[PDB]
């Protein structure tokens, strides 16, 4: 399309000091570049030679974040050299802090931004994206980042990131990506007191506006990039996310990670501990700090899993309990019950607890798995009543960061003599017991999820997004763990291979869609394998060299 | 031009977010920024907020030449609005710390590359650069960048980042500016291993194709932008830097700074120390600490200077005196002396020193002018000889960085009791003495001079650069002091005023272009100033929406 | 700058099936072209064939100007190849037929429009013009388009054909050149009942805001490409011409070349004529039929020659006499006197004519000069009486086109028995008389003089163009006669060689400018031939092939 200068400012193009002597005199690029040719192994080598010479985690964003706007594959490249390190960086739980002073280490724009005061003008905006045919779409109207609650138009680095993780680990191409936020306002008085505020001054239109705005918000993406385009929704309301979900599911192809790839990855561990205890499924009585998003998303898919293995619906559902901020969740209490909550809102016990270690030794659930976000909650006493009533209890501490955990790898697998399974949302290194006996946790982390159900969506050009995908995923996921990794106590495979483990998550979805006609991408592959890694997009440098030859 | 996404990407017209809605929506970038318009001085308070947040000097060279590649009229503001500190950042010292590592914190290169590889391509490199009407080059070959030696392709920082200086305080558009390094290899071994030494591996081509390689640089340089376009080269080794500068001055529009600009600033204080004690000329005698390429130029440039108010050749020269690393430069002593030395070497008196020490209690200099960047050589016995000898004597310690220097501010004063007429290359802060009284000591920084004068060249479509205009740029330095600043004891204008102070300059030279028939740009001007002022570039962001107006139906 | 369609789609870089095999791999056009290298001699040859199979002089204008637009080397390669045939097509008289139907024959824009609509923002229409580095500037209101009167904006063709052979005679390179029309309205009442006219439908604005327009031109002009960019005006009302000449003449590098240019044709062809009548210039007697712009124009210039000879102001005026429309000019006459006449205005004789072979026989002048237009007023009588008076009689017959001629060729020669010394506006064949002598007419054309003056002006950043410009342009153009074709009766060059003597007078006129301090381009070059030859620009196909070599 360009040649010279415009090479080299336009990412997808610049490979930097990897053109070679061929491409720099043919494209007129020599000169522009000092007189050596490198690879994109000499410039990755480079980039940690820089990384290791920095301390601050916020350092590191920065830098890296600098790379995907003067060199896109290099960037991509220098993710998949070391993903598990990095992926801290890029997104959780570094990201949150580059949300917090996004304003402060602003340089340049990377996502599509579209304001309330846009109103009715959604698809000129829209029109304005360069990119012509959009696939992955991450949205976000920044209410509910993290735990760093409402940021604004500082969310924006949310979709930036998970968008990074697409690409990184699932292999879409990211010239197809696009990363969207919502601007309606803020109520965090603290960014309107900010001079640096990137958003708009006002606090949170909650009228029908909003409403409005996300309709046509939907459909203008869907008239431009088609109706098969997918949409994820990240970090809104809770009440957003889940009304947003229900009205847009059927119409749209959508899904919300922080609702379905949690479920998800929650219910891939679940299953992964019951290649370790083989009970029936009828045994299983569950309990759930926390009635969240996080806790209904999770309960409401391994119901449908309990039904998938013979349970009702009805009797599923009473083998969950949920003990949230103000007590075990009882018909005729005077906290209040919300519509998501009734089907867990069980028929009162004798004792109705008042502390969440007297609910675990009253109601004698097998698993317990810790969704409040309000720190140490899973006492040691509460990891041993789990210990007493179960031989390998099922302790799931899925809050993050670290910092608000509900327990410890060290805090349980030691007050357990090491027989409980145990999975983080936080990282924690292998314990070591008194005995000479390692324990090497997993990590309930959601990356494992949503790039490779991403993937299998948009090459079999799926319309919408059942929640029987993830529950597809979740097997998917589990089924691949060796015996080894399940016997060092890993209920999920390794980070380190988070790339394979993505697509083979994404061809066994794929081989779904088409199994239950939620693919209508045709004629059919007969081997989904090679359909899935032949689509990949790849980090290697191609040639820019234009063919010369003789004329024979 | 363009219009989208691009017009961001090029940082000559990216406005960033301080493109207002109209224009916004009127180029299609509706969408691609946050939804908050803010103005140059927002985008400039994000970045003074933020350069606190950075501790080392390196740090915030990479964030600020960041800058340069995103949004040009953003950097060119940053560096207008806080001169004094940031020249240190944009250029020495920590150019020549970041230079050292110039190839590992490489994100975008900046400059053309001729190597010696292109040997008989080098038109071809320099049609590939964007920019049709250059009229500044700064080019380095690398060997000899600041005290840091023979760093090669690495001493691109150099050109770089005096060419942001060029524009920073004499408005020279940075859009006619072209830094260029001429690769030959590299004598420096520990680069020669280096896997991120960008480069040629091998050692210094010093054979007839460098000569050649000059050569063809310059040829092509000037069949494409003219012959009058302005070549200053920098930083090239002592024996390269002198040669080139004789075979080059006649034939194109070229000059040196380390040599011309280091001269012209030396003598513009020695002529505002002159102001406070208007000692006779005859009576005045200059050592050198050092007999080198400063040394030398500020010597050649001293003698047109008192050649000028009536001495002879000979004449003037007998009063100069140089001591370097060997000892005193006496005709027939053991060490080798140079051509150029030549004529400052004299006969030996009788007692031959063997210390600076001695040297000053022999010679009885009524001015010392330290360029050894050897430490702290005047020694606090130099500093009291001085201080006894003559009623106020002149001490000049240019050596750089801090730690090279011959001696501080405040050794200097203290010796003296405030007798002492002080200035140095690196930056001291005010000297307050116990009496009570407070001085506050001239920097000698080469940017008085080459900013002023290459705007003045430029614009005077100069072919060639004489000797006697940095003599002229020099009087013109030294005539911007107040009468209370030489009685604070300062022997250069602030920093602070650089652009006044390099507009100022630019318009002496202009009118001494005009009269002695060195410009080519007619019809000539009357007001000279005028013109100057009305020519310099300036950081404020032009509006980019297009004009809609309405038609009678 | 530019790859692949987007050069083949730009007539500046486009050189057609000319881009050799490399330059079509380098550049990413194999394939857009047809499999076959061609040079500029055969393209130009594929020209000439198609031109020979057309008759219409109208549809080889469309052709040829259509090349601008593809090609622009091969154009000008084209006009180089024989300019004296395809001359009458670019410009006169094809263009006069091409500017009546100018809105038919529209396909692609050529130049620059301003409107009187366009009021205070002419700077915003002149920025809009892609080329930064104009030097030659050519503007027409459209008022006075030849002999068709008022044509409005249909007058862009002058300008644009104008240009041509600025580029075509002299070498003026063609990107640095701008044709402009100022479109004020028209009063061509079947313009503005046209449905396809082009420009404004209103009558001509005649106020001061028409004033106020050109100064504002002027002035954007010369604000964004400099004072001594070389603006020409052209077919202007007679009224405005002068004195829109005399107010910008010493203020903006302008000239006129109906007035000066014809000034100065006119007076080579005199000069011509004294190296065969050697007379003093004394006795010199000179009669213009017509007392218009040309008759004005010519009038001053004879003076300013006559004055360089010898004569004073007032006695070489009195050598000059004029019949227009209503007669003889004489003081005390019922019929109009402008000030431009009144200096020529002379003394009433003993008989006034009312006739003008009375006037012949009474004044008993040397040189009769017809500008009148008015068809065949030099009848065959009037010839005699010159032939009777003088022994070489010299009859310049300008008008234009051939059927407003005042005489023939055939009707001067053989009325005056092969004695008397012609030229003429519009081009006549060799006569032959029937003693078997031979008799080349010359051509008093326009192109002889502009081109060279305008390259010249422009070379020495000449800033305001004297009247002895011309005069030094005239004299010139007549030393480039040889004897023998002062002997075959040509008082002018032959047009054949018309790229020769533009330069030649480009030469002449740079060392007048020089040494009468005229020129601001310094330093000043000692070889003023040399200087002129190497600028002026070629159309031959540059390569456009990359450097491609080895590192040794
Ligand atoms: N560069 C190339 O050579 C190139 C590029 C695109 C398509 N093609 C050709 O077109 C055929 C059909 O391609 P298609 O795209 O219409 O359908 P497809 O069968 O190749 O892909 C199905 C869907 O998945 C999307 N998709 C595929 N890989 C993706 C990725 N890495 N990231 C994001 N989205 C991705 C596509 O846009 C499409 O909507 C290909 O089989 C190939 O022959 C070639
Ligand atoms: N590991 C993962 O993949 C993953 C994914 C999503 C969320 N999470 C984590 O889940 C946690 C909850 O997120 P959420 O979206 O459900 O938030 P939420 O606000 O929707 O849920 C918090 C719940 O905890 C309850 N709670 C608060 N303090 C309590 C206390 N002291 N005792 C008992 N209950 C208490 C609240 O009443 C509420 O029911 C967060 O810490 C988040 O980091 C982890
Ligand atoms: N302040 C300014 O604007 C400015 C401008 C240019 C140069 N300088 C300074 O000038 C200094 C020298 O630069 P240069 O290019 O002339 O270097 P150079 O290598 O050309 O000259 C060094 C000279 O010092 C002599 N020398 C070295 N050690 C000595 C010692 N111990 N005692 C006596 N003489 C000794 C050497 O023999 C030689 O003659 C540097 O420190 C540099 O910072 C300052
Ligand atoms: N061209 C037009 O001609 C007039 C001026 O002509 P000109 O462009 O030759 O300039 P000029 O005649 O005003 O100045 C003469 C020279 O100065 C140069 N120059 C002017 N400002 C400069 C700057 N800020 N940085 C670097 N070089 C600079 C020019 O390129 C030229 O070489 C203006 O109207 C301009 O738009
Ligand atoms: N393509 C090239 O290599 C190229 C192009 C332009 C200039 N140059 C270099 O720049 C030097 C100075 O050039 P300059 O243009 O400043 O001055 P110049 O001395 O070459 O020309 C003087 C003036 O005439 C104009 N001019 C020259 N040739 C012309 C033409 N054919 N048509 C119209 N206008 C023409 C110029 O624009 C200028 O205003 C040249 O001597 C050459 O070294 C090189
Ligand atoms: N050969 C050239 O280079 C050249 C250049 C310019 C103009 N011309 C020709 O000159 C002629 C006049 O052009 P102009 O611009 O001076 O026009 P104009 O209207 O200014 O001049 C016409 C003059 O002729 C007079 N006239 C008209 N009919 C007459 C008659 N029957 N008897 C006597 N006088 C009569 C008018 O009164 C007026 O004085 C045109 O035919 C034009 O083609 C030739
Ligand atoms: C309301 O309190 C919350 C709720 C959810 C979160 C999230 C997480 O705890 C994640 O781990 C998380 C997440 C982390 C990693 C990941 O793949 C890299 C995907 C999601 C989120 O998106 C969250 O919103 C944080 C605080
Ligand atoms: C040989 O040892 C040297 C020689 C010269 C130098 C230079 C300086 O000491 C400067 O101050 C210097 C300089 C510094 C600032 C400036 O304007 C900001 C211009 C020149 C140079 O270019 C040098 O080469 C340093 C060490
Ligand atoms: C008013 O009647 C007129 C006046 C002038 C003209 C012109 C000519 O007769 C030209 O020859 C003429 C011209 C012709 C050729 C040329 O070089 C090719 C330059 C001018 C004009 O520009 C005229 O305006 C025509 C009719
Ligand atoms: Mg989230
Ligand atoms: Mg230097
Ligand atoms: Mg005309």
């Amino acid at each position: 399309k360009e040649k010279g200068k415009p090479l080299m400012l336009n990412p997808r193009t610049n490979k930097g000091m990897a053109f070679t002597l061929q491409e720099r005199q043919m494209l007129g690029l020599q000169g522009l570049l000092p007189p050596k040719i490198e690879t994109q192994d000499i410039q990755a080598l480079r980039f940690h030679r820089n990384l290791k010479k920095m301390t601050s985690p916020l350092e590191k964003y920065i830098y890296i974040m600098g790379i995907q706007e003067r060199n896109e594959k290099l960037f991509y490249r220098i993710l998949q050299d070391d993903i598990e390190s990095l992926m801290p960086i890029v997104y959780t739980p570094t990201v949150g802090l580059a949300c917090s002073q996004y304003g402060h280490i602003f340089r340049r724009p990377k996502g599509l931004f579209i304001s309330i005061s846009d109103r009715g003008h959604v698809r000129s905006i829209v029109d304005n994206w360069p990119e012509n045919h959009v696939k992955a779409v991450v949205v976000t109207d920044g209410e509910r980042i993290l735990g760093l609650g409402d940021l604004g138009v500082y969310g924006m680095g949310i979709p930036v990131g998970k968008l990074c993780l697409y690409t990184a680990c699932a292999g879409i191409r990211p010239d197809r990506c696009l990363p969207v936020c919502i601007d309606v306002g803020t109520d965090n008085i603290a960014l309107l007191k900010d001079p640096f505020y990137m958003g708009l001054y006002q606090k949170r239109d909650r009228t029908q506006q909003y409403d409005d705005l996300i309709d046509e918000f939907m459909k203008a993406i869907t008239d431009r990039y088609g109706r098969n385009t997918l949409i994820q929704f990240e970090d809104f309301g809770n009440h957003n996310a889940f009304r947003f979900l229900r009205k847009y599911r059927e119409k749209y192809c959508t899904f919300n990670d922080d609702i379905q790839g949690t479920a998800a990855v929650a219910l891939a561990g679940l299953l992964a501990a019951q290649k370790v205890i083989s009970k029936p499924i009828s045994e299983h009585k569950i309990l759930f700090l926390g009635a969240g998003e996080a806790a209904l998303g999770i309960a409401n898919l391994i119901v449908m899993s309990m039904v998938e293995n013979g349970l009702s619906e009805q009797e599923a559902q009473k083998k969950i309990w949920m003990f949230d901020k103000y007590g075990l969740l009882v018909k005729g209490r005077k906290a209040k019950i919300d519509s998501y909550q009734e089907p867990f809102t069980h028929s009162a016990p004798e004792s109705i607890p008042d502390t969440f270690e007297d609910a675990v030794n009253i109601l004698k659930p097998s698993t317990i798995i810790g969704v409040a976000g309000a720190g140490r909650l899973f006492t040691p006493d509460v990891i041993r009543a789990m210990a007493s009533i179960n031989e390998r209890p099922v302790i799931f501490a899925l809050s993050n960061p670290t910092a608000q955990a509900e327990c410890t790898a060290e805090e349980a697998y030691t007050l357990t003599e090491g027989r409980c399974l145990f999975a983080s949302g936080s990282p924690f290194g292998p314990v070591k017991l008194t005995d000479g006996r390692v324990f090497t946790p997993g990590q309930g982390n959601n990356v494992y999820i949503f790039p490779g159900v991403a993937l299998a969506v948009i090459l079999c050009n799926t319309r919408h997004i059942s929640d029987s995908v993830f529950l597809e995923a979740a097997k998917a996921l589990t089924s691949q763990l060796t015996d080894e990794e399940l016997a060092q106590g890993r209920l999920y495979p390794p980070l380190a291979n988070i790339q394979e483990v993505s697509i083979n998550i994404a061809i066994k979805v794929t081989e779904y869609l088409y199994a239950n006609k939620m693919a209508f991408r045709y004629p059919e592959p007969e081997d989904k394998a090679k359909y899935v890694k032949e689509r990949t997009w790849r980090s290697e440098y191609d040639s820019l060299l234009p063919d010369v030859y003789e004329w024979p």
